[PDB]
């Protein structure tokens, strides 16, 4: 089996993406944001306090009748912005762009930060990650990934996401039209749950490349950029009135700039992103300060290729036995 879904950014910044999920029967369909730095499917449904729902789709279980109660689980997650939800659990029918999982835990959320209820457009997440990192208790459950997989043609799949433009996942093939050149391939650590893998290197501009060794994982779930501080700072001195500002919390500048694009090693590839991908806006609405899309991760405790770069390239996340992840320009 395949499954083909469309991703769209909520927003005119490509703060985050999301892609249609049916869930239930009749099918109720919510629009998820894939995230392959975290493993719980979890969603805003009718359990939800009213007061933490602001315009979110809900799940109703009572409405669904595959749905089933997971009888004593629970599950609690806690993310690394410091948002956080948490709730019971049903197994469900749940169908991603044509492909269908049955018995897939739903993680029906009873509580959800403000952060999560301040995005309307955002009905829940779908974790991509691996399942050692599902919050379910005290019956750790999979992924929808993990429980497709034996089905699908071949146990991978691609995120192909836009800038300023929809694109796509797909599962279970590699779509052979969707990226230029050849795709690299590049080992991946599971050891902390994620696609954790090592960039070769980089470049700020038309500057000569870096080579050096940046452990970091692949998660579309995360907006920007974060890479270690010396490499930030180098990218930033490019850039004249750029700094880095405690009050706003990370480098901003000025919003009359042209950026310099980014580019990053995966084995003897590059992936180049383009500068106009760097820019995330006025500080505040209005301000002539724009907030950058790279980002120190020191105090994070991990690099993350979050979006900002992830867009730049067709992304295989390949789930073979040893798992491995490829990256192509497009």
């Amino acid at each position: 089996s395949t499954g083909s879904a469309t991703t769209t950014p909520i927003d005119s910044l490509d703060d985050a993406y999301i892609t249609p999920v049916q869930i239930g029967t009749p099918a109720q369909t919510l629009n998820l944001d894939f995230d392959t730095g975290s493993s719980d499917l979890w969603v805003f449904s009718s359990e939800t306090t009213a007061s933490e729902v602001d315009g979110q789709t809900i799940y109703t279980p009572s409405k669904s009748t595959t749905a089933k109660l997971l009888s004593g689980a629970t599950w609690s997650i806690s993310y690394g912005d410091g948002s956080s939800s948490s709730g019971d659990v049903y197994t469900d029918t749940v169908s991603v762009g044509g492909l269908t999982v049955t018995g897939q835990a739903v993680e029906s959320a009873k509580k959800v930060s403000s952060s999560f209820t301040e995005d309307s457009t955002i009905d829940g997440l779908l974790g991509l990650a691996f399942s050692t990192l599902n919050t379910v208790s005290p019956t750790q459950q999979k992924t929808f990934f993990d429980n497709a997989k034996a089905s699908l043609d071949s146990p991978v799949f691609t995120a192909d996401l836009g800038y300023h433009a929809p694109g796509t996942y797909n599962f279970g093939f590699i779509d052979t039209t969707a990226y230029t050149g050849s795709i690299t391939y590049t080992a991946v650590s599971t050891k902390q749950g994620f696609w954790e893998w090592t960039s070769t290197g980089y470049a700020v501009g038309s500057g000569t490349f870096k080579s050096t060794s940046i452990d970091g994982i692949a998660d579309t779930g995360t907006t920007l950029l974060y890479l270690p501080a010396t490499v930030v700072s180098a990218y930033w001195a490019q850039v004249s009135g750029a700094k880095s500002s405690s009050s706003v919390g990370g480098y901003v500048f000025p919003c009359s700039a042209t950026l310099p694009s980014f580019t990053f090693g995966v084995g003897s590839a590059r992936i180049v992103i383009p500068g106009d991908y760097i820019d995330f806006g006025p500080i505040s609405t209005g301000s002539s300060s724009c907030f950058g899309g790279i980002q120190s991760s020191a105090g994070i405790g991990i690099n993350i290729f979050g979006d900002v770069a992830l867009k730049a390239a067709f992304v295989v996340f390949n789930g073979a036995t040893t798992p491995t992840l490829g990256f192509a320009s497009k």
